[PDB]
């Protein structure tokens, strides 16, 4: 699929109905190796379960709200995955889920390929994508961010899924700094 | 590839390095049919040309800026693909302002409506048109009301800003590739979630 | 390839988004054997890995700021590569150029280093030094440095160059040059297929976009 | 080579010491398709013979004085390449003046032959001059460059020094080269360029 070759971290995976996992199934079926994290100890077995159903070995404890926690992750992650082309941010509702993503992408920096691509999912506050991309645009990173309806227009999460997808593809090689609205979807 | 099954109209093909002519190629590459359409008499085999370079032999005469000529166009359309899966628009265009009747360049704003309008009932559900833009209060919701209008009956509308378009302060270039892509992306089912968005392709920074 | 035959030192190699790199990749591409410097001990390492990817063990320290540094390099180097055909140099950055700036060490160190290793060039050798810009290093700072060091080492058979890059695609009339365009010119500039070219600065701009 | 696939037109051949002559070989060599012109009918024979040397049966006549030589030229050369990659340009107020408007210019038969294949021209082509204090050395190719760079377009001139003497001296191979570069892909980050060809330290 459009997206073999890469390496994606997933973060927020806690159910089958998670939005994070809708993404994780998407990006699967378009032929990403995934990595995913565990919030608290209670998930790991869950998200293992859900990690091994998509193929993937690499499930690994982060709490985004924690700086060093964040470190850490990255500092395991590189013994298996020395280099990765990005990860999907999503810790949902204080610029704290605007600070770790941040936070994340300076503790990551260094093992991104050129052509990665982060993304963070949203679902009088104007996200800051832009100054993120400026920065890691010069060395090939792209940074964006999804702004998903709810879960009269309904949006499933096989279309927040493929557009997260598409977004962490070389499809989207041309979009950074951006914030997509997936809201469509009317009955 | 993702646009296997869709059967898209692409407009403001002139050569092989107009913009239109890019998301053509990305789109044949994902498995779309594609109909061409012709503004001048002129350009008519050249096009022709171009439509045959991705294997199509639909190229039909279109000037956007006059209405019979759309009706025209989807009329003779309707012959050879009487249900069709959408539509890219990609056609922008001395004596001081103040002068006799004009419509004041409406152009592409008005085409896109007025296309919409004209092919409306030949649209499957699923159907996605997507527009190209390439002080300026230019920035518009006709694209979130159009998209407000159709989607009830399955028909998304989108449009793409490319930044400077590589032939081939932060200064980025695009690369056709990339808004083409982008522009295959939103015209497939990939994009569903997708409608009534305006979707800025600027990306590509130099090193430091 | 076109470099079949010649020993090329490439210095300025930190990341694969050096433009030094992108050189390197071309000149190996045309067939070139290579040899790398690297600035400091925290990226020998990487420039270890790059090297090895394009078939080099020849990786040795330098700092072009210090002299010793310079003649220590050439010395190592003499060890392996006793003969090679030259050299690429990629070293960084109202009157601001009133003002200390203590560059011009980039323009020091190319003559430094042709000095160095100038008993070590083949005939048919060619220096270049790379110039990039991503009032400001552009006024007073264009030279005839190179245009010097040409009429000096030109009767020994040795031709020297600059190539000037415009804005480099990561991948006033607005322009990108891809670092494969770079790459390919920098190639040809050390090749003898540029042997009718000395003492220039070859101003490597090029790449349109459409209206 | 590096320049296979390429389809490139060659004028000023008029003896196999003629500087078009000798890039014309390296072009050759570097495996481009080649085209000539003859200026005059007297070397019509000579240049269809250069070019069959070179396997090439296409050699037009122009006069790059005259605007409808150019015209006829590239109208010619249609029938036989209706897309090419560029050409190799290589020709060599007393207040009196029996009051008349001094013509223009120049050169000109560069910008105007560039106006002529305008449409005939593959994206990434490549134009090139050969140039052989009055420094009248005006960049016509600057704007030349900006005009055609955004339709995939290369402008460059080639300033040769004198040749072998046949001191600096440049050889003929020397010119070639550089000339087969700059008409290639290798020189595409170069547009809008003068190269000075001088080099050759007896």
């Amino acid at each position: 699929g459009f997206l073999s070759g890469k390496r994606i971290l997933i973060t927020g995976v806690a159910s089958k109905l998670s939005i994070a996992y809708g993404i994780a199934q998407a990006m699967h079926r378009e032929g990403a190796e995934l990595a995913f994290t565990y919030q608290n100890e209670k998930l790991k077995g869950r998200v293992e379960e859900f990690a091994a159903a998509l193929g993937s070995d690499i499930v690994l404890p982060c709490d985004v709200a924690e700086d060093e926690s964040i470190t850490a992750l990255f500092t395991e992650l590189e013994k298996v995955w020395p280099k990765f082309d990005g990860f999907v941010h999503s810790i949902g509702f204080h610029d704290i889920s605007a600070y770790s993503f941040v936070a994340m992408a300076k503790a990551c920096r260094g093992m991104l390929n050129p052509g990665s691509a982060l993304l963070t999912l949203s679902y009088s506050l104007e996200a800051n994508v832009r100054y993120m991309a400026n920065a890691m645009g010069p060395e090939g990173v792209r940074v964006n961010a999804i702004s998903a309806g709810p879960i009269r227009r309904t949006v499933t999460i096989e279309d927040v899924g493929n557009s997260a997808a598409f977004l962490c593809s070389n499809l989207s090689a041309g979009i950074s700094g951006e914030v997509v609205h997936v809201d469509g979807g009317f009955n």
